[PDB]
């Protein structure tokens, strides 16, 4: 199903950055900036694709969230009517046209766009004989069903290394929640205010089992994890933190096997893609022994929307 095939691309992205930094991003926004060069893609290149998108979609359109997704061409371009038809029909930014012979002004007139107002994101110095550019730009912050207790909040020993300890505000709170215990890690649901979303949290039993249990886990088994879990009380220690993290997407993509150089609908190809992701993590919201969740060492975490399977970012917090 194109559900199994999305978390199978977000776990390759996932695991194809795991590193010793902090990380945060949305894989689902780089699934519609792919969707954009797809529908106009042929050969070779719609193949490639396409072993990781089928038929035609399902969209799936539903407390602070901004995405900025568009594809930019060079100005110079005739772009089939039908390609820029249901490009318009199907996403929000439909595709802009650009001079990227003014270097400054292109990546200028692109970086006021993203500014939902947390980004400046193509720097000077890459725009010269460019294309086709992708661009993904989020911020994210939400309000929680159930607050954290603001004053409960205070600061902990995170284990980052064997080596290195840090002082991180933790949030706590008792009540119920969503989760269960597996082998190598537990799973806890944090559902937001306006509930169609939640955050997912992957606490891995081992202190720095963290990348074990990245390169470990299939979509399969983080979608069936998600569904998986049960109502109790939870007593939850988590990190009070803001991530911007900006992703070497093009990289990442040529990291998976990619033709930025082939075929699409004369002759054109995606030169550049850039990603900078916000997240801001905060307090804000409204006898059987509590399960206990403590936060402490480096852990996955995600935002899915619930009723439609899907994975909107991803993350890992090292401290």
């Amino acid at each position: 199903f194109d559900i199994s095939m999305a978390n199978f691309a977000m776990e390759l992205y996932r695991q194809s950055f795991s590193n010793q930094s902090n990380s945060f991003f949305s894989p689902y926004s780089i699934v519609l900036t792919l969707a954009m060069t797809y529908f106009g893609s042929s050969g070779r290149t719609k193949q490639q694709l396409k072993d990781r998108l089928f038929s035609v979609d399902d969209q799936l359109q539903a407390m602070q969230l901004h995405l900025a997704n568009r594809l930019f061409a060079r100005n110079n371009l005739k772009l089939l009517p039908a390609y820029l038809t249901r490009i318009q029909k199907t996403f929000k930014a439909d595709v802009d046209l650009v001079d990227f012979s003014n270097g400054a002004a292109a990546a200028e007139k692109i970086n006021r766009w993203v500014a939902r107002i947390k980004n400046l994101i193509p720097p000077d110095v890459l725009d010269e004989m460019t294309c086709l550019v992708l661009v993904n730009a989020i911020y994210f912050k939400g309000n929680w069903q159930t607050r954290f207790a603001p004053e409960s909040t205070s600061k902990q020993y995170f284990s980052v290394d064997q080596n290195t300890n840090k002082l991180v505000d933790m949030m706590h709170v008792n009540d119920t929640f969503r989760h269960a215990e597996h082998e190598q890690f537990q799973i806890l649901q944090l559902p937001y205010e306006s509930s169609k979303l939640a955050m997912y949290v992957l606490l891995p039993k081992e202190k720095f089992g963290l990348e074990k249990l990245v390169n470990q886990l299939s979509g399969e088994q983080l979608l069936d994890s998600m569904e998986a879990v049960t109502s109790k009380k939870v007593s939850i220690t988590f990190p009070k933190f803001k991530l911007e993290e900006t992703l070497p997407l093009k990289k990442i993509l040529l990291q998976l096997g990619l033709t930025s150089m082939f075929d699409h609908s004369r002759s054109v190809i995606v030169s550049d893609a850039f990603h900078k992701a916000f997240i801001e993590v905060n307090e804000e919201g409204s006898v059987a022994p509590p399960a206990v969740f403590i936060a402490d060492h480096p852990f996955m975490f995600l935002i899915a929307d619930m009723q439609t399977q899907t994975i909107l970012f991803m993350g890992s917090y090292r401290g």
